[PDB]
């Protein structure tokens, strides 16, 4: 039955590469050495927008800003291919389906999102820039609190050294979380997530023998991953009440 | 079947979004203005009585349009939320999206009216109600002329015969539109439409095998869409001179700025 699990992780791992461009793998590359255009005070951002490609260019905290929830969306549509592809997810009731990626987009998107990011900075545009995290800070109130949560969680879950194959299994089992509200039909969901569950302990264990629990710690995250976005709404509705027509129904989350 | 399979994969796709985009599909309108149920039977507005009536269980002329204003804003919102499912469409430019929606938007909301309509009237309210053809052509001018191409157009749509799965890939081919005012990247656009005009002549095809030349039809009618739109935005610009004290929806204001 080993095997089995087996299949289930390389089915999604493969999905997990036909899904998102931009891999950790990827990332970890470009952070390292293999060249991005560094973003690190306002000059840097003017050359970086006379330089870099930026599709969000129609106050510069706003438009940094806006720009994080153009990749957010993208962000959504790449999520949403993947959950497709998870065995079982297209077979479950379709707004049981609507509500576990309405639910779930944040929390992977932020697991994600510390694939791109070290201590010092974030990777942008594919890959093609990095903005420092010092940078981010120097935004004015009260956008210069938005990614510093998100930096805290990038070094604690980074630190446990996971790869695109585990974070393949890891996110999959973030999407059938039978715990989102407005579920119609929780069995299926919890079948399929505890499927993936035993999937995600197998690929651990056989991919990293010298973390003994590294399965828990894993787990451990979500808890402030939910953290994380619950006290990022609140972030959001403050943003509503900061910035004030058709390119806001393309934006209605985020 | 080669590449087809790929077609077919956006066609599913497509129509799964589709589904989840919007909650009064083309079946279910069927469903409700044939005789299916006993359930899903409409109340049928047709006078002044009718219409007091009806407006328990959701000036005259004046309501009326503001209902058709709010239901078409819910659409935009629809449409929005189904064309961000179009693959590469929210890779694309952000200025460039926002003209895809700016005007695609209408054309949309008439093509799935149709679904909607018969030559008698249109369900209104999610299905609960259903307003009369000759109820809307007696509303004062120029309020009664507001429906009557819509409701030809639909009488000559309706003819081809297309369920939803066929109007999710249609639907997508209008909001791909490359010939867009003001549009900065054509290339790409033009490359996800040649893919979902591929996926719709398949579609058509193996939905229809005794349908000839629908693709060609259907592509034929947005000619018939675009002279609608035109047509409303001139009424439009008469109600904006003899309503000084009547108000268009800023989302319905943007969309149809410079159309
Ligand atoms: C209160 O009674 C109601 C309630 C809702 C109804 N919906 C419809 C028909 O649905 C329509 C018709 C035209 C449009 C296009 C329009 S109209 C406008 O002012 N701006 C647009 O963009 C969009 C939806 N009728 C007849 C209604 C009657």
């Amino acid at each position: 039955e080993s095997a089995d699990l087996r299949a289930l992780a390389k089915h999604l791992y493969d999905s997990y590469i036909k899904s998102f461009p931009l891999t950790k793998a990827k990332a970890r590359a470009i952070l390292t050495g293999k060249s991005p255009f560094v973003i690190y005070d306002m000059n840097s951002l003017m050359m970086g927008e006379d330089k870099i490609k930026f599709k969000h260019i129609t106050e510069v905290a706003i438009r940094i800003f806006q720009g994080c929830q153009f990749r957010s969306v993208e962000a959504v549509q790449e999520i949403t291919e993947y959950a497709k592809s998870i065995p079982g997810f297209v077979n479950l009731d379709l707004n049981d389906q609507v509500t576990l990626l309405k639910y779930g987009v944040h929390e992977i998107i932020y697991t994600m999102l510390a694939s791109l990011m070290n201590k010092d900075g974030v990777l942008i545009s594919e890959g093609q820039g990095f903005m420092t995290r010092e940078f981010l800070k120097s935004l004015r109130k009260p956008f210069g609190d938005f990614m510093e949560p998100k930096f805290e969680f990038a070094v604690k879950f980074n630190a446990l050294e996971l790869d695109d194959s585990d974070l393949a299994i890891f996110i999959a089992v973030i999407i059938l979380s039978g715990d989102r509200p407005g579920l119609l039909n929780v069995k299926p969901i919890e079948d399929i997530q505890d499927n993936l569950l035993q999937a995600l302990e197998l690929q651990l264990k056989l991919n990293h023998p010298e973390s003994s629990q590294l399965f828990a710690k894993l787990l451990q995250k979500m808890t402030d991953l939910r953290q994380i976005v619950t006290e990022h709404v609140q972030l959001l509705q403050v943003i509503k009440k900061t910035e004030t027509p058709l390119l806001q129904e393309i934006y209605k989350d985020l």
